[PDB]
C-alpha cells in the first residue's frame, strides 16, 4: 500500500456535508463510504441521501443514533439507496418515503476490519478506498480542532460516539496521520476534515470499529 493516499485528490470524496442537530453520523459516515465504491465502480461521484437511511433503517435510530453495518445490510436488501436529490436531508426523523425511481446507488454486502488493526485499515484504504470509522470525538480539543495531526491522550478507544469517514493516510511533519472527514460543516475543523494519529496506538479508538461496503 503507498506511503500516502488522499482520495480526494482522486475525486471519490463528495464535498462535507453538515448532519446539523440530528444524530445521523452512522448515515453520513454509511453514505460516504458508498459514495466512494460508486466512483470506483461506475466512474461517477454523486450525493448519496442520508436521510434516506435515517427514515427507513428500523435497526438503527435515526437522529438517535445507530450503525453503518446496519445501513449497508439496508442498502442491500432494499436493492438500492437514493440520491440526495431524490431523497433531501431535514434532519429530522420522517416515515420512510423511499422512491426507487430515484435509486443512485446499490449494495451487495460490506466488509468489516479487525478490530484495533490500524495495519488492516490502511491496507483496506489503499485498496477499497474510503472506509467508515468510529471513534471517539467527545474531548474539547477534539471540537476545536484547526490544525495539525490531532492527538490527545484524554481520547478513549471505549467509548466510540462519533461515526465518521477515513479518506486516506499520510504523514505530516514526521507524523503519520488519517483523513478523516466529518459531517460537521465547512466551518468545522480544516474546512470540514481532521487529521488524526495514525499508529499512536489506535487513537480514539479509530480501528476499533471500522468497515465499508461491496458493490
Ligand atoms: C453520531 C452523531 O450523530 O454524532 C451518532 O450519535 C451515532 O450514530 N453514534 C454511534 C457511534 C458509533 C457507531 C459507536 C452510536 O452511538 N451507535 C450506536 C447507538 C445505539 C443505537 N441502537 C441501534 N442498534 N439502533
Amino acid at each position: 500500500a503507498p506511503d500516502s493516499v488522499d482520495y480526494r485528490k482522486k475525486g471519490y470524496v463528495t464535498p462535507v456535508k453538515n448532519q446539523g442537530q440530528c444524530g445521523s453520523c452512522w448515515a453520513f459516515s454509511s453514505v460516504g463510504a458508498l459514495e466512494g465504491q460508486l466512483k470506483k465502480k461506475t466512474g461517477k461521484l454523486l450525493n448519496l441521501s442520508p436521510q434516506n437511511l435515517v427514515d427507513c433503517v428500523s435497526e438503527n435510530d435515526g437522529c438517535g443514533g445507530g450503525y453503518m453495518t446496519n445501513a449497508f445490510q439496508y442498502v442491500q436488501k432494499n436493492r438500492g439507496i437514493d440520491s440526495e436529490d431524490a431523497y433531501p436531508y431535514v434532519g429530522q426523523e420522517e416515515s420512510c418515503m423511499y422512491n426507487p425511481t430515484g435509486k443512485a446507488a446499490k449494495c451487495r454486502g460490506y466488509r468489516e476490519i479487525p478490530e484495533g488493526n490500524e495495519k488492516a485499515l490502511k491496507r483496506a484504504v489503499a485498496r477499497v478506498g474510503p472506509v467508515s470509522v468510529a471513534i471517539d470525538a467527545s474531548l474539547t480539543s477534539f471540537q476545536f480542532y484547526s490544525k495539525g495531526v490531532y492527538y490527545d491522550e484524554s481520547c478513549n478507544s471505549d467509548n466510540l460516539n462519533h461515526a465518521v469517514l477515513a479518506v486516506g493516510y499520510g504523514i505530516q511533519k514526521g507524523n503519520k496521520h488519517w483523513i478523516i472527514k466529518n459531517s460537521w460543516g465547512e466551518n468545522w475543523g480544516n474546512k470540514g476534515y481532521i487529521l488524526m494519529a495514525r499508529n499512536k496506538n489506535n487513537a480514539c479508538g479509530i480501528a476499533n470499529l471500522a468497515s465499508f461496503p461491496k458493490m
